[PDB]
């Protein structure tokens, strides 16, 4: 079988609410030896302690089992490192895996608003766009929001490497010319590592 | 025989770079039979984690145990409750204080920007009040921030009951007029468990 | 040891006008069920005086008493930096015990009176708030009320007095009125009192 | 044995313009130094095509070589969606590979160019960030430039096109100008190509 390691999603290591999430997923498991054994190692250290929890089935002729570790906030900002131990009987000798932060010189985003284009003002729905430049890691949240709750027509780009070593990206919410022009107010969210308190908010108005 | 229990403080739940901690302390206790035993319970489960510290003799002539249990930002989030326990002989009565979140409906904060009056206008310093209102519980983190950077010259109030069985506040920012009249935007952030990703920003300038 | 005695100093709002009378109360709490009778002494900077009305005891749900007395103390004494003393006298007590409370000294500095306007967002909300910004002062003592086409409002708390890096306070207090109201273009009149102003009082209007 | 085959699509600029030239690129990695021919059948809808151009091999840093072709496409053949299928013959593979390549078949959109100054936080910032917006466009093959009074300025970056709702595309560029040529009047122009255009090509110009 073959072995993949992924991060915690970008928001849930800066939110209070949400509990990162390392999985340690394999794909290739036979109908032959379908048994798994996944041990964790932060640092070095065994790691049962935060409950890992492997609970997934097969599709394709194979085996899908992956295996979720929970971490604390600070100890994947700090550079901790997670390896993973697959001891199943096809593989020869067992597969570790390795995942830490991302290394690298941290880079505080600057986030701007940006009014919708005067060619679209008087159409049906305008679209509002915001812009964050200048971060590292690659790794950021953007929403928006509008009077204390969500807005859910906004479409995020892919990071982007700039030549000033760090990356930016754009979002754009598409908000009706009726919203706009009533004087509602939508915000551009950010939590990034690299920001005092990870979290700006940014006003589009009027 | 006198113990007591404290809560975390406010700014540490709110903030994933913080750690919450209950705190268990003895006094006017511990005469001639020392050693205390602390026993933590979260939401009835068992915990170790806590780490107790060496006595403290005050002129009292009584000691000073204090045990400090860290909490995580969701179990306090979610009102989970913590216990504490007892010494030795000098209590035939078990000790079993327990804390827990402020229990009630949660109430999002309104958060306003406000200019300097204009009797304020030409005083070398100039004042920007932000007014936050209507939240419960009254664990709420303001701080004042320009450019990202936070201000040193800006003064919290304590939060003050409503009619409504709401909160409020004001937080003033002292800034030297030249600051302000240059162009600067600053802007007051509120992190408070009832906001949309419990975060907020409103800025200001003219 | 067991019976705790608690002074207070008078309402700022007594103090600052001259027709009321102050009054500083000094309580004890947790006296015994088995030892009620508790003996009040007041002295005004060293001379006992005998204004005391020594209130009725309160059997509290602690299962013990508390009691109270009231000395009737005057505009100018108190704001003249006087002493007022209360010696507490129970058989429980290991020591008589006396407290002793005084305006705060210091040099009167006089506040400055920020009318600010209801924020823009406030608008589109159904009842819009007036703030008030008392600024200045010292000491703490202060008084915030508000007023409509010189009717008082309702709908107002205050913040407590803040201490400032300048050995001075401030203080604010938001006024809640209708949308209706603040449109209608009222006048809203914030009256505060600190015993730095002319006759101790002074009043500030925010409308449009 | 392990080698892997792609197909990359001519350019977009290639196409769309008759003064360059389209071209399909099949490239191999991961050959044998034992084994390192890899021949190259070319076809276009079924149909053999010798057209097919260079067979230059290439070096890498392991025991791997990387073998690409070149095979030329008419503006119009790509633009009216032919298949082109590329098949590979190593030894260390007992079945060709084969892979096809052809544009995206649905109905094309006409790009959308809005271009925005840069926002207000921006004014006292060394550079200054001008953006253009270029909206429901279909399929994904556009190219996006700059220029600022005739030639052409060079420090800009493009985010890859990203799906809409309507199943339409958008992307932005990034044009970081020295905020001093931003502030005399200077013109910069976001120069669009797409295929759904008339002459395939506009620009709107942005000064402030
Ligand atoms: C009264 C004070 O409480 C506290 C202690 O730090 C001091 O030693 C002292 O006992």
């Amino acid at each position: 079988p073959s072995v993949f390691l992924f991060p915690p999603k970008p928001k849930d290591t800066l939110m209070i609410s949400r509990t990162p999430e390392v999985t340690c997923v394999v794909v290739d498991v036979s109908h032959e030896d379908p048994e798994v054994k996944f041990n964790w190692y932060v640092d070095g250290v065994e790691v049962h302690n935060a409950k890992t929890k492997p609970r997934e089935e097969q599709y394709n002729s194979t085996y899908r089992v992956v295996s979720v570790l929970t971490v604390l906030h600070q100890d994947w900002l700090n550079g901790k490192e997670y390896k993973c131990k697959v001891s199943n009987k096809a593989l020869p000798a067992p597969i570790e895996k390795t995942i830490s932060k991302a290394k690298g010189q941290p880079r505080e985003p600057q986030v701007y608003t940006l009014p919708p284009s005067r060619r679209e003002w008087r159409k049906e729905e305008v679209s509002l766009t915001c812009l964050v430049k200048g971060f590292y890691p690659s790794d950021i949240a953007v929403e928006w929001e509008s009077n204390g709750q969500p807005e859910n027509n906004y479409k995020t780009t892919p990071p982007v490497l700039d030549s000033d070593g760090s990356f930016f990206l754009y979002s754009k919410l598409t908000v009706e010319a009726s919203r706009w022009w009533q004087g509602n107010v939508f915000s551009c969210s950010v939590m990034h590592e690299a920001l005092h308190n990870h979290y700006t908010q940014w006003s589009l108005s009027r």
